[PDB]
């Protein structure tokens, strides 16, 4: 039976305004979650956090964007390492899902030899040809690898059911990034779980008290949040924002899980 | 008389730096609120018209809660109708009102000129009537939602729209800061090309890609619109006029002076 | 309790035949104004809610000049809130208000149920806020332009939207009569499939392609929407309920009777 | 130097409501104009009115649509005949322009052996695959001829300048028909002349006192009329509605012309 | 009863390799022309129906010049009406005709079944009526341009269209080979999922990205549609049936044998 | 001074007929690789610049596997920087580089001119960065994926883009061969209009609708783009220059000769 595990690749250090737009220049620290769904029909990694390379050399691997987001993580938090110690070898992952292709969500890309990588086509196309303000957040070393098998979703694919059994669905949430997608999970005991990811960074974004401090479209972003509100209200899902420092310790992590 | 360009202002706006340059801190910041008059043999043209004259006496009553972000400082004589009357132009003597977009500091002219055709992008007019929560406070329905206003709502294929058909005023569509935002390319007999960026490029910093708009509908569109204006300025050699730049603004002639 | 469908009406509308069947002459014509209640274990659902209860006492004051086309005849007890209270349902006990579209005889419920999420197509909400001259009179801003209404604005890819996730109420997008017009496919335990065409098909004549809507945004869309509903009814075997048909309307059970 | 000639192929008999939507069932009669622009670089026919075949047998050629529009015309009014007596043989026409492909505007189609026929692509595509309510107004015998040379305009072609000299421009006016187009002419002495064609049947449509009694989209139709208002106000053009029975005798017809 | 899938063919087509595998040389090449029958408790379904029976006895007369590209080798008794009659199904007992697209070897069924609703993408029907010169010869108007035919034209948001509403037969939109081309995902009780790629992948080489269609509207759509079907097959474990593969065709069950 | 057009070539490409004329057989075939210089008072313009100079001396090393389709036969001195230097133009004296598209034989100029603004359709640039498997080998990232390069990316509504604003050089959008492919209409004082079709029509057979492109993104776009150019040539009386025609290429003037 399927289970959800919440991991993290350490934290990112930045300023408040990078997360809550225009909220000032104070220091601010957020967890970097990523997810594992163990399913009878194959294992699934979502995003996989920051590249394990960031543990030993952020400036080398990420480059000048470390001026904005400084990652704090240990080697053992790298998604491949974390899965091994958990009992899952790289070859044992059937799918990698990508909410989007920003730097702290492409740690899994190409690190699982048989995994099909599912992302919206327009995120993939934007990641390859970004504008100047967002180029720094796309790490080509992660996602620009010719060996990666991609399933690029189209606009009709909103709601894409990974296994065909309502366990994992893509919920398109454009705004934070062009092809950004959220995920709605249904687990046997827990029921519906809504992973907003970066469609709603924090509880304040969810409550319409802040805007994303980094975004492609504000119009899309706020409409995507209200799309998630309606989905939460309809399903009764448990809502997981993408990075909320206050809410994050209140979820089960680590070896603990949702069934 | 050959066409001329007159730069007016409706006082200033007081906000924070981050409202203009995204994520740039909460320090106090004050900007001029420019608006433009083009006198033309075939009719006088008002662009936007600045903040409603009502803001000179009761900003909180007329704009409401948004004044905690943008406090307008202006005198009553700076209202666009009053300013034009002092300058020599009666309200009925305006043929066109052009709108870059329909935000609160660009709708002081809407409906104040009884014979003017108001030209704005259709998608701006529609968004102004049905904004999202993050922008609703920047659209003052009392300004632009008036039943007897004649509108010419431009369509997507109307980029480059030529007001008089003589190349002297063209709409340059620049989406991003607002969905239907438009800039203007003017051509004047002596000055030559003048590019009014309006809110496509708040400041010289925005033009130089050292800052993002701290109030916008689409970042992707906004950065691409600035590069579209880079190319136009490089092609035409235009004098580039940013929307609000507090340091550049004193370097331009202001009404009663003009650009020939 | 298993879900049920209750058919109410807010009296009738008096117009001409040509307003309903395009170009069919200027004879007097009267139609019922139906609206629908779905009682459901997970929450009660109101569809449209008919003409505003205000029309029972002052139609000219509330609707204005459009009453020379559509005169509403209704009693105050037929207002949707009043009718639901008499039937046993307090205004706070409504989870969803669904809107086929936002025309004047389909917005009596908007904002009258303080806890309801209102579900309508985004493009209908936007058109209602910025209509064209030929349709502006059919949209009553006092009904739908209320600040504290919670809206869930459906997108283009939301065709088939399932309200409870259990197949019992689905939006069937049917553009044409209005830009964001939607029909509804209901599934009930005993009755089975019920297709509420609403204004996609005013009458049996419209359904049979012997008449066009005498008030529409797009004929092309409207005829294709009727054929989309033909296919749905053929696939599902649904009971087909037209929007206003004065001859078919007496043949359905009306509240307090219901479809199980 | 270029000149404009206003011809007509008799009249159509119908009901008021067919022209002014919902205006009642009274009898009503309208002229069917078509246009000739003589230009140094080639002659141009616009639409060409009703098929000459309609003079002798409407029911045979148009079919059941004659229940709605009964054409009253003489053989000699057929655009080919009219041009011959005027001094222009079929081969001497360089372009046929089509506002749209309805029955009373396809009399020229294929009747000029060397003419390129310019129409919006989407009108051509709709004419080939109409819906049930509009099929009767598309006469395939006119426009479905394999020998016809077509230039199908695209959406970017709004404003299409036929000769490249501002003499004749297409002004796209969707609404009455999907690909319906109006024409703005500039003549040396007359100046700007705006042929609305069926974007505004009558002076009442122009003044927003009526809607087209036959249309693909009302939203498009009214916005197309306001597009023409702005164009008339900007240029000072002389406005020619498509069928106005009261205004039609006030224009020059016949051998008379606009220079 | 449970549904069944039967695979028929209307003989073969002779052409060159390059016609099927773009730019692969001028050697002679021969492919079967499959079509499909699904028996279903709620009605019989014919998919495409192969080449018209009329072209068996006079290819040049019914198809014209295109026969210099595709020579159909086919007996009269392989016509889809004749084959079905022999199989036990009179033309009146077919509820739906599904069209992958409207090319000449997929319109033998059109209008031959008097009561059948024909389901195809709207944009294929519209393209078939107004094709470009390179594709015009591939559309046989005598097959599909019949006014007596009942069509259900699917819109762009109808991808995945479920014919009976029970997951047995779904349209899988696969643009590229033709603008409105569609594949089919079937689900059968014993066999499980069956993916009829039809002309989205002519042969196994196409499936494996070693060839492009030698006749096609959009290469970009075509290759992405093949990858869409890859992901569907990998997700479902479907039996993959290419449209024409001569080496694979003998390995499937053909009527009178079936898939249950 | 008046503008002039000079026609250069970077040698030839060897391939098969079918590569240029779809499905026309596997015989050997050889085509020139033209590129263009326009001298203009306001600056020099290079169009495409042919095959990269790097591939003259090591084709497999710079182009990789695609050389098994296109073998470039080219001397180092035919590289566009070397040719221009010999002609009298240092790389710093080129104001604009225009790209018909970003295929391997049209990106020899990219980033070789330090001060040049590169003008290409946005959708060609985006496709070149994320191409499909069938086209990936045709895009040489070492040519166009250089961060030092100044791009002006044209939007969909930029068809007809006038480089100097004086009708000398205009982009004529011709999708099909590549998604963002563009042709060029030049106007020169003595010669008059010159239509550079580039890869919208490889050869005269393509122009005459006797062949399809053997490499292409959309056949439908391709054939309609050829007809768009037909109507432009018929309207303007332009000299029509196909992209590669081996029989027509010797009949044009080549550098050092020019068109005035
Ligand atoms: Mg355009
Ligand atoms: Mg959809
Ligand atoms: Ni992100
Ligand atoms: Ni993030
Ligand atoms: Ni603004
Ligand atoms: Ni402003
Ligand atoms: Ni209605
Ligand atoms: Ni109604
Ligand atoms: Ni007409
Ligand atoms: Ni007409
Ligand atoms: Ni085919
Ligand atoms: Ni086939
Ligand atoms: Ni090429
Ligand atoms: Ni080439």
């Amino acid at each position: 039976a399927p289970r959800l595990y919440m991991f993290q690749t350490g934290t990112l250090k930045c300023r408040v305004c990078n997360i809550k737009m225009n909220a000032g220049l104070d220091d601010y620290e957020i967890p970097v979650p990523w997810y594992l769904i163990t399913h009878p029909k194959g294992n699934v990694v979502i995003d996989g956090g920051c590249a394990v390379e960031c543990a030993s050399d952020p400036k080398g691997y990420w480059g000048d964007i470390t001026s904005v987001y400084w990652p704090v993580m240990r080697e053992e938090e790298g998604c491949v390492q974390a899965l091994k110690a958990f009992g899952i070898e790289p070859a044992d992952v059937r799918y990698v899902l990508h909410s989007h292709l920003h730097l702290d969500h492409t740690g899994a890309t190409g690190r699982f030899p048989n995994a099909i990588h599912i992302v919206r086509r327009c995120e993939y196309e934007y990641a390859m040809a970004p504008d100047w303000f967002s180029a720094g957040g796309y790490i080509r070393a992660d996602f620009d690898r010719p060996d990666v098998k991609w399933h690029l979703l189209e606009d009709h694919d909103d709601g894409y059911d990974v296994f065909g059994d309502d366990t994992i669905r893509f919920i398109f949430t454009p705004g934070h990034a062009p092809g950004h997608s959220s995920f709605l999970l249904r687990l046997p005991e827990t029921g519906p779980v809504l992973l907003a990811v970066d469609a709603a960074y924090t509880t304040d974004h969810w409550d319409e008290k802040a805007l994303p401090g980094f975004l492609a479209s504000t119009v899309d972003a706020v409409r995507s949040v209200r799309k998630l509100h309606a989905l939460a209200e309809k399903t009764g899902a448990l809502v997981v924002t993408g990075h909320d420092p206050e809410a994050w310790p209140t979820f089960r992590h680590a070896p603990e899980y949702y069934a």
